[PDB]
RNA sequence: UUUCUUU
RNA sequence: GUUUGCGCGCCAUGGGCGCGCUCUAACGGGUGUAAGUCCCGAACAUGCCCAGGUAGUGGGAAAUGUAUAGCCGAACAGCAAGGGUGUCUACUGUGAGGUGGAAUCUGAAGGAAGCUGUAAGCGAAUCUCUGGUCCGACGGACAGAAAUCGCAUAUAAGGCUAGGCUUCGAGUGAUAAGCUGGCAAAGAACAGUGAAGUCUAAUAACUACCAGUAGAAGCAGAGUAAAUGCGGCGGAUAUAUGGAGAGAAAGAGCGUGCACCUUAAGCGUGGAGGUCUCACAGAGGUGCCUAGUAACAACGAACUGUGAGAAGUCAGCCGAGCCCAUAGUAGUGAAGAAGUCUCUGUAAUGGGGAUGGAGCGAAGGGGCGAACAAUCAAUCAUGUCUCGUAUUGCAGAAAUGACAACAUCUGCCGUAACCAAUCGGGUAAAAGGUGGUCAAAUCAAGCGAGACGGAAAGGUAAGUUGAUUGAACCGCCGUAUACGGAACCGUACGUACGGUGGUGUGAGAGGUCGGAAUUUCGAAAUUCUUCCUACUCGAUUGAAU
């Protein structure tokens, strides 16, 4: 019919195929490729369109098969309209042109607006817990084409459609929390509410947990769902703090996120990797660019100084270990600039790698400037350029 | 900072 | 690829068992039949202490040295026969090449059984007790294996480095195997600590000069890993292991023997296979040429025999056995070979004994290849779907009802003179506004869920036989045999033989020009890739590409 032809338009299906090419995904439960998807749509696209129009297509069984990924992408690219008009302004997750940094900025705006007390709410394992009939009556309450309802229900009995389904079922919660008058910031199944006082935050936690367990039919993980103050608040990788200058709360990378970055950096700058130090520096540059590009709305200037010093120190160990022989270490320390009468003495401390790379002649030869010329982007100046 | 040797 | 790494023979300057001769505790003394042993005497300089913070004089407790016969000779020097070099050369050859010199590297951890001088170290039967270390394979520690047990261990257990906090709190110290020094492993140096016992616990301070604490227990972290750590049992312990206690106890040097044993860079000798050169006849190309491009392959005429020559081998990884040639030759064997019989041993390789009367028997490089390990191929009712009938899970609208009582969000109270636990309470804390709430007879959208039914149709391999791949490496253990450096870690897994796990295909170039495509007719060009090559690099303890 009309909306189902809007699903199965030629430009829409070509856009879905190009988008699933850009995703570069893997095989499903049977085993095929995206170029195999291309020859599949070349030979068998009309049968797929006929089965979708005639309500006979059956899904396949985590990762979906790539023809189901393509069909789900088509359904997502038609259904991100009117739903996206209907969604809330504070639903900052799995939507076009919205990202996590906007969620953290909105949370900081509401936190500085006077609402300190946080109702963190943890919805446990959403996509299996939800009742299918309620979700399909929501979908039928916005759209009235039976065939798209049929294929989405067959998919829920069995992707890029599941984030949109999560946004529908939690858009019900957002409409309720706009009806009550609550301020909130909600990434996809990560919702935090902002209350003025702590017992009112307990009451809001109790009432919203009652509403979620009764009306949405979801399960609230009461072990992790807690009432806080914006200091023990982990949200989207960001922790929050209060400046002594009594004007603003501010975001920062939480200690779990800093620990994840430090673990990844220690894996990239491991001393015994057989790759060249240019490869370690390039992987470090990719990780540093990604970490700062996610977190740059926080304040980590001291943290970026410390992490830059630690990255440089581990790179001094990698370069000193790759030299691997005291004659070669003495030759390279003379070549980099350290005088031979001292370079031989440091090089015949060939072991004690952390001790010699901590300070001294190896600090002077492999300086900050030599590593900066080597291609190691500093965390501090990259954060300075990429901040406000 | 071992003005050393080897796997 | 690699300094060398092969076979056979010889030789001890190594070792064993005996004999002799001469020594043995600074220098001396005693005990005693006998002292090398048991015991007692003197200084001297060091170490440590008299601190109070070091540097000098006066002193004091342990310990060491001069100072046992002697051994050993550094990761210490010097000499150094020999060995290598796309290096420069003088001669010599028709040439492959061979010499003799210079330069430089090397002279090695496995036989010039290299030489000389040292620092440092060591230096006495046997027994008992004890500390430390090491071993009882390897394998992130499983499996497999002939292989000590149990637990823990990659977020990184564990160690270590630099701090922090909280409680203690200076004062005995020597002797020193070992441990640790921010981690792949081991050794050496230096530094700090330091188990076990044992010995000490004594002295007395000035002349210049410089201004609780030191230190450990405990706790949370931070940083740092090519992974082992802890405990039990058993064993080793001549780096003459740190000691302690008995011990009238042996230790060392030299010479000499043995029908004694053994050795990888010493001496003599042997090098096939392949590679290369030259000459003589053929085969060709133009009387003269035969190769080149690392080999393979290909261009071209550059191919063959035969004979004389030259350099030269010698690296476990899936290989029992066989073939080519040096070669049944050197060598070995009458001091007893092969065969035969009989005691025995190992996980496997073995070792005696008795007959016997002549055998056994190499080197390097290719080829075939049983077997092993993977991989591959060949052989050998439900459930639809189509009509139903009774239901059903979830929306929504509203005739009527009942009770006004529920849902919801801004959450403080007295104080003090003004305190958010900053004062006492309390977290559905009081005062509050906002929407009234619930049941819906019935009708009803859409996707499903399933029941009762009539109805379309439906329901071998194991084994064995082949073929391909297993290129290169990492080790480890038993016996024999040598070294650095006893142990550990190494010497190509040290090497030879015998066991045993693990990783699985570096780059360029050349070829195969197979495989894939784009262009033209699977054939030509191009790009990536499979297969072959120690030519050129890349390593070297692995691993990595
Ligand atoms: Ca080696
Ligand atoms: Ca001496
Ligand atoms: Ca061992
Ligand atoms: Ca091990
Ligand atoms: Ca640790
Ligand atoms: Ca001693
Ligand atoms: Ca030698
Ligand atoms: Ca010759
Ligand atoms: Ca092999
Ligand atoms: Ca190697
Ligand atoms: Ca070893
Ligand atoms: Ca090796
Ligand atoms: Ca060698
Ligand atoms: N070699
Ligand atoms: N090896």
């Amino acid at each position: 019919s009309n909306l189902m032809e809007q699903i199965l338009s030629s430009d829409n299906l070509n856009r879905a195929y190009l988008q699933v090419v850009r995703n570069k995904g893997a095989e499903g439960v049977d085993g095929m490729k995206y170029t195999e998807l291309k020859e599949h749509l070349a030979k068998n696209g009309e049968t797929i369109k006929g089965q979708l129009r005639t309500r006979k297509y059956k899904p396949q069984p985590g990762v979906p098969t790539v023809t189901d990924r393509f069909i789900q992408q088509a359904i997502a690219q038609v259904l991100t309209p009117i739903y996206e008009e209907q969604f809330h302004d504070h639903s900052y997750g799995f939507r076009p042109n919205r990202c996590a940094q906007q969620a953290i900025l909105t949370a900081l705006n509401i936190m500085n607006d006077g609402n300190d007390w946080i109702v963190d709410i943890d919805l446990e394992k959403f996509f299996d817990t939800v009742n299918h009939d309620k979700l399909m009556t929501l979908i039928g309450r916005t759209i009235k084409d039976g065939d798209v309802i049929s294929i989405v229900r067959k998919y829920l009995v069995s992707g890029n459609l599941s984030p949109l389904l999560a946004n529908i079922m939690l858009n019900e919660l957002d409409k309720e929390m706009e009806k009550r008058g609550l301020n909130f910031v909600r990434y996809a199944d990560d919702c935090i509410i902002m209350v003025g006082s702590e017992m009112s935050a307990n009451r809001v936690m109790r009432n919203i947990s009652r509403f979620i367990e009764e009306k949405l039919g979801l399960k609230v993980n009461m072990t992790k769902s807690k009432v806080d103050r914006p200091s023990g608040l982990k949200y989207l990788g960001f922790g929050f703090y209060f400046d002594p200058r009594a004007h603003q709360f501010k975001a920062k990378p939480h200690a779990k996120s800093v620990a994840k970055f430090k673990k990844r950096m220690k894996e990239l700058t491991c001393r015994s990797w057989g790759v060249s130090n240019s490869y370690k520096v390039e992987k470090l540059n990719q990780l540093i660019r990604g970490w700062i590009n996610y977190f740059k709305i926080g304040s980590m200037k001291t943290l970026c100084k410390e992490l830059d010093s630690r990255i440089r120190y581990r790179l001094r160990m990698c370069i000193w270990k790759q030299w691997k022989t005291p004659q070669n270490q003495e030759k390279n320390l003379v070549k980099l600039g350290i005088d031979r009468n001292t370079a031989r003495r440091v090089a015949y401390t060939g072991k004690r790698i952390a001790y010699v790379c901590n300070k001294g002649a190896v600090n002077v030869a492999i300086s900050n400037k030599r590593l900066a010329s080597f291609g190691l982007i500093s965390m501090l100046d990259y954060y300075i350029e990429k901040c406000v």
